[PDB]
């Protein structure tokens, strides 16, 4: 087979050549296309992109915090991972009109929705225990008890909650599906920062599928990535033109280091990325 | 060449017949299934109503107008001559899900409810929901009118809080609009596709919805992109589909809107005309209740 990384590089090239120029909320400007699809195998490989060093600590800390149910950027920041920080700052918060919120309180984003869909948000500090729908645990429970079920969904798109989010979910909705003894996942990504977010988001969902496969006794299958609004910010064009000239090296493997029973017990130290040989880091700026 | 138009649907069928996995399902029918497919249907001077069989267009049109009104009552649809929801609202079905105290035809907070009242507290199918919840459809329209650059133009029917009250959770789960070159496109995330019966309706339906929104926003329809999660043929569809896969698609019909409409709720059935529709004969297929 060809390297799966070529799909992503394919997507980049496609946007650079035929994407429309639009204005955007962030002021940066973008090139954008609508409606793309890639399929990354998870069978004895893991799609951490190799044409640039991806911040793997970032992906892994990020997801654990999602699982944790946290909406507090500083709880992520404590770990070495400054990715959510700008969306959670005094400045940004004030520019959305959220003058009462504390520094780092992103609103009812991913963690809250994955774990407590439907609950009344208050602040990142509240104890939301027992409240809302625990979509994640229900996914796991469905995979174990009725793997043939056609409703195995986790949705972060909460239209009621939209007005309180520092930012509405880019990765809006996933579906898992079991065939033979393999667990697959399809992500519907309504909005894809192709330069910065998407490398993270791909690894993020591949890693989630690995975790759920581990605790359900399934083997991981495919991660299918459906994009809606896929954009390159203009300050990413030159950076990605550098990236486009690199040859993918073989994807690494993800190793899980102990039998873990419940999604909540996973710790950063339970994972090891083996045989990851990326090209150098390419600094790209985050559009705020 | 890679397939285009109806050929995508036909090839989707062939792939499930030759490739899908045999599973038992909630209906007891059995299915063949496959996970994660995609098709792109042009809406430019063509309307994707399948020609390899006669699709019940009035069904499609009457089902979408019912969605838009925000009805959750099978009988309001049934009374228009369109029976496709009756089985999912019958006494027996409702009871089998434990809804004994609920009136026949009360589907719960399904599609129409979520589009125009997302997050409101569902009472019964009879309640006035005038001005409660999030009106997603109206929000779609207005953001298209005023900020086409917005990468958050989304109508989502998937409501985890409301699932336990639904006759059936949404098969067409979420949709997103996109605007380029004064053209309106729409991607649909269909978590569950009944490939022989519902999927022909769904395509026609999203394409319909896109024509109406294009029409009220001063845009021209572009593309309908169809993303399938779980895609499945019911076993007792297999022989009927074998007739269908024998036939050559004919060119798609055109859809004409008959008058200048300003508001979404203003559309009536009389406003649409399908022109040059030329299907091979209806192929009947039993529904999986
Ligand atoms: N513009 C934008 N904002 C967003 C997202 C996004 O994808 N794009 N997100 C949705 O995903 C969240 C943030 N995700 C992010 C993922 C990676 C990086 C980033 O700066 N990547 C660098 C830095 C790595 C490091 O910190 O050492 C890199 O990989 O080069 C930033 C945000 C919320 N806000
Ligand atoms: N099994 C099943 N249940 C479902 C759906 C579905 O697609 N399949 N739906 C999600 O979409 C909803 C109803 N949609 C339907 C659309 C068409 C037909 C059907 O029987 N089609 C016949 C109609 C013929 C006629 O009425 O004249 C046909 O097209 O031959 C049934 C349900 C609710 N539950
Ligand atoms: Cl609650
Ligand atoms: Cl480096
Ligand atoms: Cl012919």
């Amino acid at each position: 087979p060809p390297h799966g990384e070529l799909q992503y590089l394919g997507q980049i090239q496609h946007i650079l050549r035929c994407g429309v120029r639009k204005d955007d909320r962030t002021g940066t400007g973008t090139l954008s296309v609508f409606g793309m699809r890639a399929r990354y195998s998870l069978r004895d490989e893991f799609p951490l992109l190799t044409t640039k060093r991806v911040f793997w600590k970032g992906v892994l800390e990020e997801l654990l915090w999602f699982i944790k149910g946290s909406t507090n950027a500083k709880e992520l920041s404590s770990k070495g991972v400054k990715i959510w920080d700008a969306n959670g700052s005094r400045d940004f918060l004030d520019s959305l009109g959220f003058s009462t919120r504390e520094e780092g309180d992103l609103g009812p984003v991913y963690g809250f929705q994955w774990r407590h869909f439907g609950a009344e948000y208050r602040d990142m500090e509240s104890d939301y225990s027992g409240q809302g729908v625990d979509q994640l645990q229900r996914v796991i429970d469905t995979i174990k008890t009725n793997p043939d079920d056609r409703r195995i969904i986790m949705c972060a798109w909460n239209p009621r909650d939209l007005p309180l989010m520092a930012l509405p979910p880019c990765h809006a909705l996933c579906q898992f599906y079991v065939v033979n003894s393999e667990l697959s996942c399809q992500l519907y990504q309504r909005s894809g920062d192709m330069g910065l977010g998407v490398p993270f988001n791909i690894a993020s969902y591949a890693l989630l599928t690995y975790m759920i496969a581990h605790i359900t006794g399934l083997k991981p299958g495919d991660f299918i990535h459906t994009l809606g609004d896929a954009h390159i910010y203009l300050n990413h064009i030159e950076p990605l033109k550098i990236q486009l000239q690199r040859e993918p090296r073989p994807f690494p493997k993800l190793r899980i280091l102990r039998k873990v029973e419940k999604i909540d017990d996973f710790k950063a130290e339970d994972f090891q990325i083996e045989g990851y040989n990326p090209h150098p880091t390419i600094k790209m700026e985050m559009a705020v």
